[PDB]
C-alpha cells in the first residue's frame, strides 16, 4: 500500500524493561503520518523497543534492512552523551554510506532552538536501500527533526531507488 | 610552471561509457583558472574520467597523489544518494587526514541556495601533500563550492607544503 | 576539591623541544578558571606539552582517561593542514563515542569570525568518562572555542558522569 515503508526503532532501557511508556514512538508515527504527502506517499509499518545495547541495536537495523527492506528507519534515542547511548556507534557499523548532510541539517536546525542541541551525537546513512537516521529521545525533537529534513527527505528516498 | 597543480576527476557512468559529453569538466577547469591568483597561481594541469566504481575513483586519486605529486585534486560527481555513488567512500579510503571544516563550509553555503543541498555526502581530506575535496556533479555546483572554499583554499595549499 | 577535574594538552614541536614559549596554554587555562561556575565547578588540574607526533599524544590522552580519570581534556594545537598536525589522528584513535556538535559549534561559531576557522580539522570524543576536545593552537581561539561550547559543557559533563 504504502510508496515508502517508515519504521521507527525506539532505543531505551527503561522503556524496553517495561519500566516506563513511550512518549516519543508515538510523536514520530504521527509525525510521518502528517508528513506523508510531502514525503512522497510513506507510512510507519513497524515499531520496536530494544534497550541501550549495541548487539540489540544492530540486529534490528541489519534485519529492517536487509530482510524486511525498509524504506526509512528513524531511531529515537541513545544519542547523547550517557555512558549507556551507543546508538550512533551501533548506526555506523551497520550503514554504508554516510549522510552528514542530513546530520549537517538536524543539527543546525535544533540549534537555533536550544544549544543542548550540541549533545546529540547522531549518525546517518544508508545500509542496501535504506535511509537510516537517527534522531534524540526527545518527543519534540522527531517533530523538529522531521521539520528540517522533509524539503528533501522525498527527494532522498527516489535517489536510493532509481530517479 | 603554475605554482599548485590541480587536477580534476569526473566521476560518473555515462560519461566514462561516451554516452555523452562531460559537462562538468571544462567548466571546473575554467572555474579553476578564473580564481588563479585568487588561490595562490593554482592552475588546472590534468583531467580524468572515470565511471562509478571504487577501485577505479581510488587509483586515480592514489595515482595523482603518490605519483604525479599534485597539490590539490577534486573530484566532480558520484557523491548523491543513487545506488552507484560511491565517490565519498573511494575518497574515505585513500586520506589519511580528514578536513571537515571544507566540508561544512561547501555544505552551510549551498544550503543558502537549496535545502537539496542536504543530499550531497562530499567527503574531503589529505593524502600525502595532495589536497582532495568531493563536489557535486553540477557545473554550477562546483562554481559556488570554489566560491564558498575560495577565501582559505589559498592559505590551505600553502599550509600543506 | 574540584567537581571536574580539567587537563590541558599542548601540541607543538616549537613549544616541546623548548624552543618557544606556550601562549596558549596560559589562555586556556585562564578561560577554564574564568568560567569554573558556568562549568559546575573546574578546574585545570594538570597540563603538559608534547611535540607533534601521534603516539606522545595518544599516550597522554589514554594516561590522562584511563589513570588520572580526568572529566575534560582541552587540547590546543596540531590541528591545521601542515604535514606535521597529527593531533585529530591521534585523538580518533583514542576516543570511542564521537561528539560531533561540539566540533559542529567549534565550527560554525569560529567561521563568524573569520574564514580561516575551515583550516581547523577538530576532532572530539569521549574515552570512559573523559570528554577530549580537539581545539587550535591560537591563545585567541581556546576562548572563542570555550565561549561557544558553554551553554551546554556543564550539561555534557554531567551527563557522561
Amino acid at each position: 500500500g504504502p510508496e515508502y515503508k517508515v519504521a521507527i526503532l525506539t532505543v531505551s532501557d527503561t522503556v524496553s524493561a517495561g519500566a516506563g511508556p513511550d512518549r516519543s514512538g508515538p510523536r514520530a508515527v504521527s509525525v510521518v503520518d502528517s508528513s506523508s504527502e510531502k514525503l512522497g506517499g510513506a507510512k510507519v509499518v513497524a515499531t520496536a523497543v530494544v534497550p541501550d545495547e549495541v548487539e540489540r541495536i544492530k540486529d534490528i537495523l541489519q534485519k529492517w534492512s536487509d530482510v524486511d527492506e525498509m524504506d526509512l528507519i528513524l531511531t529515537l534515542g541513545g544519542d547523547g552523551f550517557t555512558p549507556r547511548d551507543v546508538t550512533p556507534e551501533a548506526t555506523k557499523k551497520v550503514i554504508e554510506r554516510e549522510t552528514p548532510g542530513l546530520l549537517f541539517v538536524m543539527m543546525q536546525e535544533s540549534l537555533k532552538i536550544t544549544p543542548f542541541a550540541m549533545l546529540s551525537r547522531s549518525a546517518a546513512g544508508i545500509r542496501g536501500s535504506t535511509l537510516i537516521i537517527n534522531m534524540p529521545g526527545n518527543p519534540n525533537a522527531v517533530a523538529e527533526c522531521m521539520e528540517a529534513l522533509l524539503p528533501a527527505l522525498k527527494h532522498a528516498l527516489k535517489q536510493i531507488k532509481g530517479d
